[PDB]
């Protein structure tokens, strides 16, 4: 019993939203792909242990492609942070668990910088610092172009092509568009503004955590930012997508990192 | 010119090893497998730059196999470094750069924690905490297994599979036969006894590495520790074997690490 839904916000962006349970709040933010449909497994795992899930789809990716430009242009943690903040406030959640990856991450490190007051605890997974190689270029080129390379990078960094290839062709489809948003409106900005910093860290309870078949050098620093910093650091089976490729695990993980925190 | 040959110590092993170069003292220490071939091309680059490199097959293995047969049992960082000591002492090596990856590393460690008299600096690679499942039952199966199975998983570690074929059949010869020793002396007692407690980090500079290309999980708590404690800390290209896979960027880094020290 899932609620599946849309809601225009005041700042223009239509999104396409779900929610699933009752009990304290968990927001599943999507990686930079922006694809809620990659949650629906672990959503109804985590759900089940009492708490009230929420997804959605990114701005102007999948489902809430409906958004302005400037909602997926020229992105940072902190613009995201925004938009989500002004989401919950329509979903009338005032607290939560954030779970996120890359984008989502930095995302989720905003809210607990800037809107400390909104978070239990945060849950980043391989915030991007430093971009591999085969970003560098991808947003010079033509769509066709790279809806073509990044299905295939996205499919490398699975850590479960089984899994991944089974969301569905429509589920393809939506990402098929998405790429090229995400490719102009994500790469370049993002990494330059993760918020990292000292004083980002430490208003609210932080679970960090890296992909434990990630190449070392990929997010490295972030586990050294962690370490030095006091932040709880950690890795989950996978790569990337932790939540298509291991749901099982991915659940539990969220359950039991939330669960430390509620009162 | 590069020197080849003999020298048995009082402890009876009957090492052998190479030297090239003059200039102050870097000593590179195997990994487990304990062949020193491995290091033959970067031991020429380190040596023009002004060093003094020595090199040796550690004891029970390939060239070094005339040894006694404690010398390959229950095998820890310590024990390895008491060896290592009698031999720089018979070789009048009284201060060194050390390099050593895996049980090397943890010789290293060793080294820095109870020897620090004779460690310039430490270079520590991939120093082993926990063992992935790859090595569980490594120690309890058959010899042609153990070789077959080692010989794969080293390979597959190798961060480039060319250069790992290319070390030769009489490496790889040697490696066949190292292979069952190394599983019943190495990865039961190395683990438990890696010298990474605070108490045995801060005597002497250390720089450590871990492969970019490895796995974040294997050698996780390596990044950790060296980071909680104000170590350097960093990646190498490759994987397990730097010096093999990328012998140019492997001197280089030598090279430059152990000239930040010299005085
Ligand atoms: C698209 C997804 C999987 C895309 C598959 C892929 O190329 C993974 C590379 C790891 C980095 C991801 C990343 C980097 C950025 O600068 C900004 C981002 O939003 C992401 C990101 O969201 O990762
Ligand atoms: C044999 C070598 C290359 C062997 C290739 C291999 O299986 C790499 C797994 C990483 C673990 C290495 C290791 C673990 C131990 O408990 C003791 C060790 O001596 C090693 C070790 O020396 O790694």
């Amino acid at each position: 019993t899932r609620t599946r839904g849309y809601v225009t916000t005041k700042d223009g962006i239509k999104w396409y939203y779900e929610q699933e349970g009752s009990g304290p709040d968990v927001v599943l933010i999507p990686d930079g792909l922006g694809e809620c449909q990659m949650f629906d497994k672990p959503m109804s795992l985590i759900a089940s242990n009492g708490f009230r899930v929420t997804t959605f789809d990114m701005p102007g990716m999948s489902r809430s492609s409906d958004a302005p430009p400037e909602t997926y242009q020229d992105i940072t943690g902190r613009k995201l942070a925004g938009y989500i903040i002004t989401l919950l406030d329509t979903l009338d959640i005032k607290i939560a668990s954030v779970w996120g990856c890359a984008s989502g991450a930095s995302t989720v490190l905003a809210l607990c910088s800037d809107y400390p007051e909104r978070v239990r605890n945060g849950m980043p997974h391989e915030v991007p610092t430093e971009n591999p190689d085969i970003l560098l270029h991808i947003h010079e080129v033509d769509p066709a172009t790279i809806s073509q390379e990044m299905a295939a990078n996205s499919r490398a960094y699975s850590g479960n092509v089984e899994a991944w290839d089974a969301l569905g062709p429509e589920v393809h489809a939506r990402l098929h568009d998405n790429y090229p948003r995400w490719a102009y409106g994500y790469p370049r900005t993002i990494p330059p503004s993760a918020p990292v910093k000292t004083e980002d860290l430490h208003k609210v309870p932080i679970d960090w955590t890296v992909g434990a078949s990630t190449p070392t050098k990929l997010f490295f620093e972030n586990i050294v930012i962690a370490a030095r910093e006091g932040i709880n650091i950690g890795t989950l089976p996978g790569n990337h997508f932790p939540y298509v490729s291991h749901p099982e695990e991915f659940a539990k993980y969220v359950v039991e990192t939330s669960r430390k925190y509620l009162k």
